[PDB]
């Protein structure tokens, strides 16, 4: 078992140019490979999760380029349909941009491939996007545990009046939207109720029409989607940096800064963690907005009590900030924290127990009372690149913090503990 043990940081300061986001990164190797023309993509992640989809589409036949640092890519699109016969296996990590949108996208036409990945990502759920998938036609077989990879894909998918349940993970809509274009038949999407993690439905739909394609969204409750379609090189296009790799560095400042600039996002940004900044300036630190930067400056530090399902991975930042603000914090509306590369809730307050806090675990929502100090504790991460990061902000404290395992972060962001390391000061 590998460990990390990280010093007393004094004071951070300073600037941070963001790896690429990982959403957006898997969504446009994706939509490169199956449209017509080459891509040339830029400030692409170099990260676990890129790195199995690039070889997933290099099973498939997709050819491609990469950069001598992995962050330049030209993708030779397919124009239309991957497709692969003999059961070919394709083994996807713990990657959930590859495994469910590959899941919908090579139920187009006709095809025999298996879609599994590491342990645990065969216990997380893939039922709802199957059971859309069926609706669609396509064949689709649970080789283990029904409701989970792996999968049996043998194609079929031609469109249709399909529901799909939106209430544990937007990426099976995402699965469908980028999929159903392509299908032979136009397709209605019904959302069955309750949509979760919103802002990421818009960051696919922002690839798509980069990619050529547009559809009709109604009130995020059912998409309307024509099918024929085909999607088109854009020619170049920037990957913009990771706005949730940004909230840890952005929660450093407002726990002890000093000023921190994140480059590659700004105002501007798709993606919905920038938000995590506006949560910041609620609980008191200052927020500068750039065209492609975000800045924190240290204020002070206050207990928050908010729903935090438009930013569920960004919100575990705030869980561990928590230990530096004043009064007890409270997050809500959290649920699928349960449901991703560990229990997140279990996890969480598992490890937030053992720098001192006193943490109720509730069913969907967290609250976590700091201690008047921390304490020393050895970190478990649960092969969880987020736990990892998260709990790297203890040691913006009087009391060093040992992380285990933290090449785990490598899932999204390799390079994570040298980016901390470089706006650590110790005066
Ligand atoms: C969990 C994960 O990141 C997920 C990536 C994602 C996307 O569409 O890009 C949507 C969210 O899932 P959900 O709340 O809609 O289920 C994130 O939590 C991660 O980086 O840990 P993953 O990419 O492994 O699913």
């Amino acid at each position: 078992m590998e460990s990390l043990t990280l010093q007393p940081i004094a004071r951070v300061d300073g600037t941070i140019n963001l790896p690429g986001s990982k959403s957006v990164s898997n969504r446009a190797l994706l939509l490169a490979a199956l449209a017509h023309g080459k891509t040339v993509l830029t400030n692409l992640l170099d990260s676990d999760d890129v790195r199995h989809m690039l070889n997933a589409l290099t099973a498939l036949g997709v050819s491609y380029t990469l950069s001598a640092d992995r962050t330049r890519c030209e993708i030779i699109g397919n124009g239309g349909p991957l497709h692969a016969e003999g059961a070919l296996e394709l083994f996807l990590g713990n990657a959930g941009t590859a495994m469910r949108p590959l899941a919908a996208a090579l139920c187009l036409g006709s095809n025999d491939i298996v879609l599994t990945g590491e342990p645990r990502m065969k216990e997380r759920p893939i039922g709802h996007l199957v059971d859309a998938l069926r609706l669609g036609g396509a064949k689709i077989t649970y080789l283990e545990q029904e409701n989970y990879p792996p999968l049996r894909l043998q194609g079929g998918f031609t469109g249709g009046n399909v529901d799909v349940d939106g209430s544990v993970s937007s990426q099976f809509l995402t699965a469908l939207l980028m999929t159903a274009p392509l299908a032979p038949e136009d397709t209605v999407i019904r959302i069955k109720g309750d949509l979760v993690s919103k802002p990421y439905i818009d960051i696919t739909l922002n690839l798509m029409k980069t990619f050529g394609v547009e559809i009709e969204n109604q009130h995020y409750q059912q998409f309307v989607v024509k099918g024929g379609q085909s999607y088109q090189s854009p020619g170049t296009y920037l990957v913009e940096g990771d706005a949730s790799s940004a909230s840890y560095f952005l929660a450093a400042a407002a726990i002890k800064g000093g000023t921190v600039k994140v480059t590659g996002i700004g105002r501007n940004s798709m993606q919905g963690d920038i938000r995590f900044a506006d949560v910041l300036e609620k609980m008191g630190a200052t927020i500068c907005w750039g065209d492609d930067y975000i800045s924190c400056t240290r204020g002070e530090l206050n207990a928050i009590d908010m729903d935090m399902n438009h930013i569920p991975d960004a919100a575990m930042t705030i869980a561990t900030a928590a230990l530096f603000a004043k009064g007890t914090t409270t997050l809500r509306n959290i649920y699928n924290w349960r449901v991703k590369e560990t229990d997140r809730l279990f996890a969480m307050a598992t490890e937030l127990r053992k720098v001192g806090a006193e943490v109720e675990e509730g069913h969907d929502y967290i609250r976590i009372t700091p201690p008047e100090k921390l304490n020393f504790a050895e970190i478990a991460t649960y092969n969880d690149h987020r736990m990892a990061m998260c709990f790297s902000l203890v040691a913006l404290s009087d009391t060093p913090v040992t992380i285990l395992d933290p090449k785990c972060t490598a899932k999204t962001f390799p390079d994570y503990f040298e980016q901390l390391a470089r706006i650590s000061q110790a005066a």
